DNA sequence: GTGGCCGTTTTCTGTCTCGTGCCTGGTGTCTTGGGTGTAATCC
């Protein structure tokens, strides 16, 4: 199980059945976790593990048999050839029971990877899981029927292997136009080298595409000086800029004297800082003038700690 | 509140030489004939 449940999967055992014992893989539950497996076995019943912590102490778990398998984890396994396999598919035991209802996102390489951990390969190897029907899917009249009766095959031999069940909700997405200025640096990065480089080979494009949705976030963030000015240059946020401040402001405006909790969502710490500084000059803004409400936000990230989480989760 | 590592998202005329290949002058080895030689047999 993750580390954010650790307590939590032994609470369960201990409510719901005490008579079974637990022990979780860490100091407690060299030699003092061997002195541990004594009697861990025997005398211990179930052992926990946190999806991190197996190979801290797997050179005394993976040789022993072993009995019911249990893992929490549906999105730490998804496709092969990874540490996942090097440590998990090397239990032994037929019992192997996954727990997570998002096992699907990207591919089907990801699920024949899981269906490996379960069984054996009711369905065949990796090379025989793709040329049966990896291609005829994406492509795919000419493709569906054929195709049709290819899937609903697997759909059969894979279906008593994993089990499948399921106020209102507004959806307004708005298409705003790059700016002028940011116009400006997209068509000077879209004619440069370093694209031309990236795509021939000797670069990945996962680095050019994250330096074009740089410029779409704000043009302020494809600055070599980003953190040298990114919370001591009260300049670096700016506004109207980034092609979307104002359908920030007028949004969340709207709402601020309106009284609706609302949740603010990105993916980089970095822009996390622009739109902070943003909402702290909104703040001055209002606190300066009357008949207003200070904005109160916070933010929450990787360099928090985990001690923090439910309580501002909570605030 | 310090970091470790994995996990992750996408598809230079200029001149010379060194070597050799080709042409040629020599030279081997031979073939024909021509006379010398013997045969020989008419009568």
């Amino acid at each position: 199980c993750p580390a954010t449940v650790l307590r939590q999967w032994c609470n369960e055992f201990h409510r719901w059945w005490p008579p079974l014992r637990v022990v979780i893989l860490h100091a407690i539950g060299e030699s003092r976790v061997k002195e541990l497996i004594d009697s861990v076995f025997t005398r211990g019943h179930v052992i926990i593990t946190t999806y991190v912590g197996l190979r801290i102490y797997s050179k005394h778990l993976l040789k022993r048999d072993w009995g019911y398998a249990i893992l929490d984890e549906g999105h730490k396994i998804r496709n092969p050839n990874s540490d996942i396999s090097l440590t998990c598919k090397q239990l032994r035991t037929p019992n192997r029971v996954i727990l997570s209802g998002t096992p699907i996102q990207n591919n089907l390489t990801e699920l024949w990877s899981l269906f490996d951990f379960i069984f054996p390969g009711r369905l065949g190897t990796l090379p025989v899981f793709q040329n049966q029907f990896a291609i005829p899917i994406n492509v795919g009249n000419l493709q569906v029927q054929v195709g049709y009766k290819c899937a609903v095959t697997l759909k059969d031999l894979i279906s008593p292997y994993l089990l499948r069940r399921v106020p209102k909700k507004s959806e307004m997405v708005l298409f705003c136009k790059l700016t002028a200025p940011q116009h400006a640096l997209y068509e000077k990065f879209l004619r440069s080298d370093e694209l031309s480089r990236i795509l021939q080979g000797k670069r990945q494009v996962l680095y050019g595409i994250d330096i074009l949705r740089k410029i779409c976030n704000h043009p302020d963030l494809v600055d070599v000086h980003a953190k040298r000015r990114s919370k001591k240059d009260p300049t670096y946020g700016s506004a109207s800029k980034s092609g979307k401040m104002q359908v920030v402001k007028k949004l969340l405006e709207l709402w601020k004297s309106q009284g609706h909790k609302t949740l603010l969502f990105t993916q980089t710490r970095q822009m996390l800082d622009i739109l902070e500084s943003f909402l702290e000059r909104l703040n001055a803004k209002g606190a300066e003038e009357e008949d207003f409400v200070p904005f109160k936000f916070l933010r929450m990230d990787g360099t928090t700690s985990i001690g923090v989480r439910q309580s501002l989760v909570d605030v």
